[PDB]
């Protein structure tokens, strides 16, 4: 029910206008994901497509929307990973991190800055959820995992948290990952944090990645005002043999927001630098960009009337001045009825390449999103349900020009699409559902955009029957466009859709020991989200928790 994604500070769910969906862990250990892209390929708006299996490149189009115009965010921070390519891609994240995703679709500029096109993926590594638990498992592949984590009171009022994951599979992937954190409580109201991690990663030509991020904040959480400090760190290296991409990427933000009426009012400022080596993502020079943003939010209920908002603006070290702003309407016409109307404007930052590197501009624009999206959300005979429709017309976007070997904002895109989510019960089965119709396309040329899925439909049906737990994954994923590199002139190739089928059970062998079992892929089914890269087929999982 509560969030902090949409506009920093926790409100309920209820209260956030845009569409939004939030994971929990509960919900992973359930899936048995073994991946970050598992856990969102199961979301609403989501298309995620791969090189091949875990490991492998991916990109994350959001409700149609650019690999690039999604926001991933860190504990509220945006992902380090992301900042050499300019483009948000998470298999190489350790999936034992995550405690829970908040999902907030449609754009978020005005409160976060660049990439918030089509939605922002909020990835929290916090758990609440104090003891020792060690866990483990083998599968299809070779695949084997093995995990300590522990979270304890040091005295009153300070936690440590520690964990340590290894994870391998062959065709492989090997990730090593270490946590640890300090949280103080210097009184009921004010709180602090150290939080460090990393993350040792080889991908077989090989890769080599390396990440560290550390973190530190105060928080105040007053009965009405609530302030965050926040202070963040990222250093990652990355290797393929050889090529060397290196990054620092420095944040602070200081954040308020208070209560009044019967909503809320906030204001920050967000500063960024990013500093990369010579040589990295094929730029000659190293570079040292810079982000200051100041922004405005607000809530408010009157009646039967929601109103939510937001308000940014964004000076770049490069492009400089740009400002984005949304507005959302909802009017609850009958009790458990809500029709609900948004616009908003936001961007997309140039990337080190465009900029830079052989081909570079370097006096480009951002590329610029406007949306409007309208929705009825429901309840109706114990089914919770939703249905929007959204209009996304994209501009200025940053194209090659062949003739003149030099990128320049000069494309369009045009993105119209439909959501519709349900969740309800039926006796002892739970279902939740949902369908995305996503009609993308090149604005000028009327031609639809590649590599993304016009429908998908995704059913999720769990079930508790003796002591053992169920869950069945569905998903169709729809026709799909792309290129075939194979052979030149590359030539467009139509893939066909395909229906995927998964199996999980969980059973309490002791009130200490759960066991759990996983058939990804039942039907040993065999499709391609990139042409040309063979995806999984039918794999095996078992795998155990020993809690104490
Ligand atoms: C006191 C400032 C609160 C508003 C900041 C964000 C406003 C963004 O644009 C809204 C203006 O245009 C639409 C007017 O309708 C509702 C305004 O938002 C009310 C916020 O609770
Ligand atoms: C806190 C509230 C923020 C609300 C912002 C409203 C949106 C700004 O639009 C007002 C008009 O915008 C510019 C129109 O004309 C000037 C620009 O056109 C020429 C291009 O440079
Ligand atoms: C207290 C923080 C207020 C931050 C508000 C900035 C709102 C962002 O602008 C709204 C969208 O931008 C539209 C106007 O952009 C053109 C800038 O005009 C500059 C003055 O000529
Ligand atoms: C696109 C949104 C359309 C929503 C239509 C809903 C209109 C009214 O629906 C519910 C009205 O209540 C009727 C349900 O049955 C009454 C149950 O009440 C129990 C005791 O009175
Ligand atoms: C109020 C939620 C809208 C539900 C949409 C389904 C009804 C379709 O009726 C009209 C046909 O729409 C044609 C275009 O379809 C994609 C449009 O998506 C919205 C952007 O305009
Ligand atoms: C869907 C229009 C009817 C009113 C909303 C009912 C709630 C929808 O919840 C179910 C979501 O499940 C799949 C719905 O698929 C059909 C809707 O697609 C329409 C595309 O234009
Ligand atoms: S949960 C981490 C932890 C708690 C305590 C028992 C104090 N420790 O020595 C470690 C650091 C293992
Ligand atoms: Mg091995
Ligand atoms: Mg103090
Ligand atoms: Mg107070
Ligand atoms: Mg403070
Ligand atoms: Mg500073
Ligand atoms: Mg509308
Ligand atoms: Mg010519
Ligand atoms: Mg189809
Ligand atoms: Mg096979």
């Amino acid at each position: 029910t509560l969030v902090v994604t949409a506009n920093r500070f926790e409100q309920p769910r209820s209260t956030v206008l845009a569409p939004t969906t939030v994971v929990t862990r509960q919900d992973i250990d359930r899936w048995q994901s073994t991946s970050v892209n598992d856990v969102l390929r199961r979301l609403p708006g989501v298309d995620i497509t791969q090189n091949g299996g875990s490991g492998q490149l991916s990109s994350i189009f959001i409700r149609g929307t650019n690999a690039s115009h999604v926001l991933v965010l860190i504990d509220g921070v945006r992902l380090n990973l992301a900042g050499v390519s300019g483009s948000a891609d998470l298999s190489q994240f350790p999936i034992a991190l995550v405690q829970r995703v908040e999902y907030i679709r449609g754009p978020r500029s005005a409160v976060y800055g660049s990439d918030a096109i089509g939605g922002v993926v909020n990835i929290i590594t916090t758990r609440d959820e104090p003891g020792t638990e060690i866990s483990a498992g083998w599968g299809s592949n070779s695949y084997q995992n093995y995990d300590v984590s522990c979270q304890q009171q040091l005295g009153d009022k300070t936690r440590v948290t520690l964990l340590g994951d290894y994870a391998h599979t062959h065709g492989g992937f090997l990730s090593k990952t270490l946590y640890g954190a300090l949280e103080h409580n210097f009184t009921d109201a004010w709180s602090g944090f150290v939080r460090g991690y990393g993350y040792d990663n080889r991908t077989n030509d090989t890769r080599k990645l390396y990440s560290q991020s550390w973190d530190a904040g105060l928080r105040y959480n007053g009965e009405l005002i609530k302030s965050q400090l926040i202070t963040s760190y990222s250093h990652s290296k990355d290797y393929n043999y050889a090529t060397l991409d290196e990054m620092k990427q420095y944040t602070v933000q200081w954040a308020n927001n208070v209560i009044v009426g019967h909503g809320s009012i906030g204001a920050g400022v967000d500063w960024q630098k990013q500093t990369t080596t010579p040589g990295t993502g094929y730029v000659e020079d190293g570079y040292d960009q810079r982000n200051t943003g100041i922004y405005l939010t607000g809530l408010q209920q009157v009646g039967d009337f929601t109103f939510e908002g937001a308000a940014r603006s964004d000076d770049n070290s490069q492009f400089g001045r740009h400002g984005t702003w949304q507005t959302s309407a909802g009017w609850e016409f009958i009790e458990g009825y809500r029709f609900i109307a948004s616009y908003g404007t936001s961007y997309k930052a140039p990337n080190l390449g465009q900029l830079y590197g052989f081909y570079g501009n370097p006096n480009l624009d951002p590329e610029k999103s406007k949306q409007w999206e309208g929705a009825f959300e429901g309840l109706t005979a114990g089914v919770n349900w939703r249905i929007s429709g959204y209009r996304n017309d994209v501009s200025d976007l940053i194209d090659y020009d062949d003739h003149t070997l030099k990128y320049y904002n000069e494309g369009k895109a045009r993105i119209k699409g439909v959501e519709a989510t349900a969740n309800f019960d039926t006796g002892p089965l739970t279902h939740t559902v949902s369908y995305d119709y996503v009609d993308a396309r090149n604005a000028i040329t009327d031609t639809p955009l590649l590599r993304r899925a016009k429908q998908q439909v995704k059913y999720q049906l769990d079930w508790q029957l003796y002591d053992f737990d169920w869950g069945i994954t569905y998903q169709y994923l729809g026709t799909r466009y792309d290129k075939d590199y194979s052979s030149y002139p590359y030539q467009t190739v139509k893939m066909g859709g395909v229906s995927l089928w998964d199996l999980a059970v969980a059973y309490p062998v002791t009130s200490h020991l759960t066991v759990r079992g996983k058939i990804a892929n039942l039907f040993d089914k065999d499709y391609e989200t990139v042409y040309g890269y063979q995806t999984a087929g039918r794999e095996y999982t078992l795998s155990g928790s020993y809690t104490f």
